[PDB]
Order: structure tokens, then sequence, then C-alpha cells
């Protein structure tokens, strides 16, 4: 049907011998994550593989592939192919040694310059994807993957949307309740600043260690959202100014005032980040904590 034209942009033939030694890494929400080799040319590769019926919107699926494919850039993962295996779609890109952010804001203590560069990289990618009319919608640490070169790449298309100057605003409530925009949590047409909003809670978890609301359920997140605006930082005099400042433009009310990614590469926040190299001891830490 529309599952018609997915069949027509996946590559034939066999991925279980086109690849081999698969371990999982990780499983996700409608995905699996497998490392595996490519038994031809030898590159190692991450492949996630996604049941076809637990999503019943299948347009997403496609949109996935697509913005993916479409908008490549060195902070966006690397997509290289893609299959489908029965009652399965299996999506293939370059495997990068690393982890996710969320082992290391939940493992270890980052100082401002780690987190100004990670923000750097995050805003990078979001300007690019921004000018190509795309909106993640479901940005969080735990999309964000951290080479062992320090690389930040963006990761999880699969709740993205084209935008358009006939249709430039979306009205989906989608995304993860605690780093989502106040706009979408209530169901008002909005724009691709939800994304400088959940980059914003984003910097929260990597100074305290959670977003906001965590232990609460999602549905009381999102009343708090709701009901609170601007969420607050337990322990707000522990941050330097430019740092509470830059937070405050992300985490602005006014979709008007709220920064633009292009804006706020130009925050004075910034031009304290460290070099990449400075993440590479938080994802070493990162693994021993969670050996
Ligand atoms: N949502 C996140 C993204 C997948 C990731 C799986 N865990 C992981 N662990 C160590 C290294 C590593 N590198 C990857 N490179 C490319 C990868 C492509 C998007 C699958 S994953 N991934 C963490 C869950």
């Amino acid at each position: 049907e529309i599952l018609e034209k997915l069949r027509s942009i996946v590559s034939v033939g066999d991925p279980k011998k086109k690849y081999t030694r698969f371990e999982k890494i990780g499983q996700g929400a409608s995905g699996t994550v497998y490392t595996a080799m490519d038994v031809a040319t030898g590159q190692e590769v991450a492949i996630k593989q996604m049941n076809l019926q637990q999503q019943p919107k299948k347009e997403l699926i496609i949109n996935e592939i697509l913005v993916m494919r479409e908008n490549k850039n060195p902070n966006i993962v690397n997509y290289l192919d893609s299959y489908l295996v029965g009652d399965e779609l299996w999506v293939v890109m370059e495997y990068l040694a690393g982890g996710s952010l969320t082992d290391v804001v939940t493992e270890t203590c980052m100082d401002e310059g780690q987190i100004a560069a990670v923000c750097r990289e995050c805003l990078q990618a979001l300007e690019f994807l921004h000018s190509n009319q795309v909106i993640h919608r479901n940005i969080k640490s735990d999309n964000i993957l951290l080479g062992m070169d320090g690389s930040v790449k963006l990761t999880d298309f699969g709740f993205c949307a084209q935008i358009t100057p006939e249709q430039s605003k979306r009205s989906e409530m989608v995304g993860t309740p605690y780093w989502m925009a106040p706009e979408v949590v209530t169901r008002k047409a909005y724009g691709p600043k939800v994304d400088i909003w959940s980059l914003g809670i984003m910097a929260i978890e990597m100074i305290e260690g959670e977003p906001p609301y965590l232990n609460e359920n999602p549905l009381r997140a999102l009343y708090l959202i709701a009901t609170n605006g601007t969420p607050e930082l337990q322990n707000p005099e522990k941050l330097s100014a430019i740092f509470r400042d830059f937070l405050n433009r992300c985490l602005e009310m006014d979709v008007e005032k709220r920064g633009s990614a292009k804006e706020l590469l130009q925050h004075q926040f910034l031009k304290i980040a460290k070099p990449l190299s400075s993440l590479t001891p938080l994802i070493a830490a990162a693994k021993e904590a969670t050996k």
C-alpha cells in the first residue's frame, strides 16, 4: 500500500550473509541494535532491527530512511543501507566506538567545558537539519553518540518531521515527555525551536544527571511541564553566569525570544568549550562504570 514505497527504497539481498558476528549493543523502543562485521570489505557496522507490526504508522519508517539518507553531515550518524527481512526492517549505519551521552551523564560529572563542547556539536547538527526544513523532535542524551575520538553525533530520526513555507508548523504531540517543549505538550502549532528546548533539557541532564521530573511518571511530567514552563535546577548557584544565560535562552517560554540554533552557536557560553578530546576521559569513565 504505502508499504509499496518502503519496499522500493530498500536494497535487496541477504543481509544475513553480507554481515556477521552479530552482538546486541542496545535494545530501544522499535529498535534492537546490533554490531556486525561486513564479510566483504571488512568494516564494522551498527544495524538497527525494527519490527514492522509494532509501528502502525509506516510513513514514519519511510520518513526515517529518507531524512537520514538525504541529510548527511559530520554531526549525524551515517546511513549506509537498508533491508526488509520477513517482518523486520534492518537499517545499516557506520559504527562508532564510544557510548551514549546517557552513559556519560549518569555515571560521570561533566565540567562546563565539556558541556559546552557537546552543546556546540549538537547545535551544529540542528542548524544543519533546521536549514534543510527537518525538526528532530526527540533530542535527548540517549540519541547522542560519542566517538572514541570525541566525535559527537545525533541519531534516531524515527520521530522527525519535514516542514515547508506552506506547512511551516507541525501539530503532532510527539517526543519523550521529559524533553518535550511546552508548546508541543500543550498542542499548539510549533517549529524547529522545540529541538532547542529539548537541547536545553539535555544540558540539564549533563549538569544534574537527569531531565527535570524524571522521578515522576510520564503523564505527570507532562502536566508539570504544562504547568511550570521553564524548569528549575536543583542547584543553580553551582553554574557560571554565561551558562545560566545559555540555559535561559534554550528554555525560553516565548518561542519568539528562544534562540535558534544559528543564534546559539554565537553564545559566549560555547567560547569555553574544551577540545573534543576532553570527552574521551568521560567515555572511558562511563565504560568502566557500566562494566
Ligand atoms: N539511541 C542510542 C543510539 C544507538 C546506541 C547503541 N549503543 C552503542 N554503544 C556503543 C557504541 C555504539 N556506536 C554506534 N555507532 C553507530 C550507531 C547507530 C545508530 C545505530 S550505534 N552504540 C545507543 C542507543
